[PDB]
DNA sequence: CCCAA
DNA sequence: CCCAA
């Protein structure tokens, strides 16, 4: 069943932000498996627990993007999250009708590994022919986005883009409003916005903007979509402005508006990629393979060089992920001659860029980590400095490689890792268990501060904590009581 | 008394968006004095009436900016600004603790004209002396501003800001909670977010960031702020990258962050006002003043080609108000022999930057509006792409002088308009009484929605309808039969 | 003096 | 094939 497939993959696959395919933002140690679709629905069934503020909070994570950004993702509580995947499943023969829109091209599907959300899995060379048939015959190609799309997403529009905008407003149950009320729990009561990274919200996104495709549609506009990025291809520059004022219009509609800095009008034929994809790409030294494992075997030179001049072109332009692309060109077709040198300049840049370090991972078996002690004051700077920039992804991807390749973690970046408290490098630190009693501080200074949400916050660690019996449970309600019953670790070994 | 000052400039000079001193958003015909202090705290004691809705919507204006984004200015419905004028005002010796900050140059202050709050009076001779001061000894400037500031204040955190973030979680009346609740009425009961515009939400920022200026001032930083951004002088760059992370931190407090877009380190000596203001002031033709009136009246050669090259520089660098401070430049010093020629240009530009139409209105008194109906095709084409633009500014500009000079406007133009269906707009065509009859189908099919905030974001035609006894009151409330008995007109004649 | 924020 | 969005 397909349905079935939804609960699997809401529960046990993107529960978590683990929407990227090629490499996940959380580190594999954290996980959302065995939390079976049993379990939230025994969890949704419970009434137990009093709770003086109405509305949950979530666990807070901070990304890196290209350029530097913090991108808020969100981990919801397992309460509010059991909820809304319960009442997601439950109507989906009302929900999927986002699953035939043929203008949204990230939406949900049923994949190999069970997710049903994944960002770009659908290549670049099927999205090159789709790119080239829609491309033929026009002459303008507009690239639209909304300005806050997943951040500034009205709650209370839940129900509209389901009946309407003014039958809803007349009618003010049906399912869509329960689904706006488990939305809003999801997130503090609060109306505007979703948390990111979890496939409920993107549920959701595709349920408000599939309306605005459908009314894009019926005029005759061939265009696309990515989650939140339109676009569009259009014979004349006047049909280009006719699309970008009704896009305003049907948003408008929702609540939700275009960011004009990305809006923008280019004159075909465009490249159907980025420029420095195809600039990487005419000087990849993988980008003839030879069928045979030992020609395509770069060499250290050719390497050294490649990555030097992706440092050249990322800080020339600017515009997109050089260096994420390059090394993720080069990094599996080493030989062993220049796996240590390769390690060196993935360190650095690693160090200057906190999105290249989960590609030490890779790399990471074949160096020897002990050597001469260089590699732990390597990682040790690398957290002092993720500390510093207030960097999630990074950070955490940081202690996981230091506990699992047993590296040495010091004492005075464990204090700015307390200073910082984002909660999954705690949870990190918890399941180091050498830091026990510092984590108990800082939960019994979040349980005498008396506050809901801020439990909220930290109700990874809190659990995790309980799990493996160090923490009574904060919360009166037997939510964690029945997680535990029935076994769920978001800290699962093999 | 300081306080009845306040009282009079909350509710007569700065409920409506008031803020710009040079000149208005928003035309003169509306205004909000006659709304005396006694009206207001007559309908903060109102209690008849039921809403089915909690919190109010607000009337809503969409004003381009230099760059022609729109930004969304709110006029917050008179029972909610009523009752959060008054408790503002109630509690000032609580609250007049950011007046005595030395760090927001834009803060409520006693000027001549009644108003607290006005952007940019201080003028850019007063602020070179003062830059010129901080910038000694320092070879480092910071520019930093909050991201999306007033939109995405979280109310909640008005508590904090006055008791503390920790003793205000514990405690959970105080003043301030009640200021948090007041604050979310006025916006449909959402923490999220403040209206732009009015003083009431001006002065909760400047209560939320003078907290953040409070402990930056304590680590010794040399800082300003114009409300949302901050500039900061350092002698070292790491004693920038030092109060970028301070000021991150204690943003982050309060939910806020920094716009890492416009916030950008540059070496001193930088210029003190931008490079555009210095070509244009260089180029300008009235840079000398010859104290004789016949000297300074700049031949019709003059303004046009420092318009041209005024136009070039915008196109060139586009980083700033070019137009609209050349044009306020030469505006004053022309005689009658350009004025024709002059507001021809300023036709032409105006059309293709609506921010240039409040300008007109000081050269269409010279100009014989009549002449042979060209300038009637022009104000209708302005019209015309002020509805396809969705801009509220230009278009309410354009109605006013349409109105005000006696110029007929046409009836698809007129059918445009009740599309677009901006409230202001639609008030001052409520003022025409030529269009009686199409803005009564378009408030009957508001009020056959049977949406409270529908009515809340046209509450002003509404009231305007009532005023004119063309329309009953939609709300079951007294407070616009308080207003009408007691003579509060938002379109008042001299 | 004449903008913006 | 190997990014983002
Ligand atoms: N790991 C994930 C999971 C989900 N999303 C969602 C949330 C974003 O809203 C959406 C794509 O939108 P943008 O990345 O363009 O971001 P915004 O719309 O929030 O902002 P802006 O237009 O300012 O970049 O993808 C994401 O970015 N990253
Ligand atoms: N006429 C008025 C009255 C008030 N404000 C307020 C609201 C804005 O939040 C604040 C200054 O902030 P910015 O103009 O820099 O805008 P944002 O902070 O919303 O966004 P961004 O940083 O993206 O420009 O001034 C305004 O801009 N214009
Ligand atoms: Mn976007
Ligand atoms: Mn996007
Ligand atoms: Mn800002
Ligand atoms: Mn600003």
């Amino acid at each position: 069943d397909e349905k079935r497939h939804l609960y699997e993959a809401l529960l046990r696959h993107n529960y978590f932000p683990n929407q990227k395919g090629s490499i996940s933002e959380i580190p594999p140690c954290f996980s959302s498996r065995t939390f079976t679709p049993e379990i939230a629905e025994l969890i949704s069934s419970d009434t137990s627990g009093r709770r003086s503020l109405q509305g949950y909070d979530c666990v807070e994570y901070y990304a890196t993007r290209y350029n530097n950004f913090p991108r808020t993702l969100s981990i919801i509580h397992p309460k509010a999250y059991s909820k809304l995947a319960k009442h997601i499943h439950d109507n989906w023969e009302e929900i999927r009708f986002i699953k035939e829109n043929e203008n949204s091209m990230i939406k949900p599907d049923m994949h190999a590994d069970g997710r049903i959300i994944i960002m770009n899995y659908e290549d670049a060379e099927t999205k090159t022919i789709r790119e080239l048939n829609d491309g033929f015959g026009r002459r303008f190609k507009v690239n639209a986005d909304i300005s806050g799309c997943f951040t500034n997403i009205y709650s209370h529009s839940i129900p509209w883009a389901v009946i309407g905008v003014n039958n809803a407003k007349i009618a003010l149950k049906h399912w869509s409003d329960k689904l706006d009320y488990f939305q809003r729990q999801a997130k503090r009561n609060e109306t505007h916005g979703v948390p990111i990274g979890p496939a409920t919200s993107s549920i959701v996104c595709e349920i408000i903007l599939s309306a605005v495709d459908k009314r894009l549609r019926d005029d005759g506009f061939l265009f696309r979509r990515y989650i939140d990025d339109y676009t569009c291809y259009c014979k004349t520059h006047d049909d280009a402005k006719e699309f970008l004022h009704l896009l305003g219009m049907e948003l408008s509609k929702y609540k939700l508006s275009l960011n004009l800095h990305k809006t923008k009008i280019t004159n075909l034929p465009g490249t159907l990629n980025d420029n420095w994809v195809s600039l990487l790409n005419v000087n990849s030294p993988t980008k003839k393979r030879f069928t045979d494992q030992d020609l395509n075997k770069l060499s250290s030179s050719e390497v050294i060089n490649f990555l030097d001049y992706a440092v050249q072109l990322n800080t020339q332009v600017g515009g997109g992920s050089i260096l994420k692309y390059a090394i993720s060109l080069v990094i599996n077709n080493l030989d062993e001659y220049t796996i240590t040198q390769v390690y060196d300049y993935l360190l650095n840049l690693s160090w200057h860029y906190p999105m290249l370090i989960p590609y030490l991972g890779v790399l990471i078996e074949h160096v020897y980590l002990d050597d001469g002690d260089e590699y732990k004051n390597k990682f040790n700077e690398i957290l002092s400095m993720c500390a510093e920039n207030k960097c999630s992804d990074g950070m955490a991807w940081t202690l996981y490689f230091c506990i699992k390749n047993n590296i040495d973690i010091d004492d005075d970046v464990i204090e700015k890792i307390i200073c910082f408290g984002d909660c999954l490098s705690l949870c990190l630190l918890d399941s180091s268990d050498i830091y026990e009693e510092k984590i108990n501080n800082f939960v019994s200074d979040i349980i005498k501060l008396d506050y809901e949400y801020d439990i909220d916050r930290y109700w990874l660690l809190f659990y995790q904590r309980f799990f493996k019996d160090k923490a009574p449970s904060p919360y009166n309600d037997k939510c964690f009581d029945i997680m535990k019953g029935y076994g769920v670790d978001f800290m699962p070994d093999e």
